[PDB]
């Protein structure tokens, strides 16, 4: 598979999200670029419908793992780029402890020269003055490692991991992610050995932006697969 060859330079990114959480509807559009050689993403997200009714951090994981940096001696475990350009479907349920849950379905694929992430999100059973609908989460994102396993019986990968959102009162809101990815096209895809992605995020604001928005810098790097015997 020559999908990896599509990520050797800097690749423009488009993210479009339609959301509906407890009947609060919203849209987000993001634009930026990805640099898979460094595992680097830089995007600016706009809530195009006005006010985002959930905290920006709760959408970070939903708003392009094909840009993770896989070390050379792990390239054969990079499912995400192998599925390109025909792309993959990314599906999650994100269960917020003692609160509601998101269900997401995304298509990540190339459209022209641009990597596009198109997401449908439905949120259900949230408390209107909980941490999510009540906007009680701090504007940041803790670094986290997410374990990846192959899903042979689906030709894809799966992953479950916990995100820990800092609450404004010092407590922590748990967001349990269950994720599954499957290719869109029928080409050959890499089924990795078990490994993890290591992720860091920096969230900020654009001074000259009055719209509700999030400026995001993200690094994703693959790890967890051992070495030792490499002399070609």
């Amino acid at each position: 598979s020559k999908g990896e060859e599509l990520f050797t330079g800097v690749v423009p990114i488009l993210v479009e999200l339609d959301g509906d959480v407890n009947g609060h509807k919203f849209s987000v559009r993001g634009e930026g670029e990805g640099d898979a050689t460094n595992g680097k993403l830089t995007l600016k997200f706009i809530c195009t419908t006005g006010k985002l009714p959930v905290p920006w951090p709760t959408l970070v994981t939903t708003l392009v793992l094909c840009f993770a940096r896989y070390p050379d001696h792990m390239k054969q475990h990079d499912f995400f780029k192998s599925a390109m350009p025909e792309g993959y479907v990314q599906e999650r349920t994100i269960s917020f402890k003692d609160d509601g849950y998101y269900k997401t379905r995304a298509e990540v694929k190339f459209e022209g020269d641009t990597l596009v992430n198109r997401i449908e999100l439905k949120g259900i059973d949230f408390k209107e003055d909980g941490n999510i609908l009540g906007h009680k989460l701090e504007y940041n994102m803790n670094s986290h490692n997410a374990y990846i396993t192959a899903d042979k019986q689906k030709n894809g990968i799966k992953s479950n991991f916990k995100i820990r959102h800092n609450v404004e009162d010092g407590s922590v809101q748990l967001a349990d992610h269950y994720q599954q990815n499957t290719p869109i096209g029928d080409g050959p895809v890499l089924l990795p050995d078990n490994h993890y992605l290591s992720t860091q995020n920096a969230l900020s604001k654009d001074p000259n932006e009055k719209r509700d928005h999030m400026v995001l810098l993200e690094f994703v790097t693959a790890a967890g697969i051992t070495l030792g015997m490499d002399e070609l």
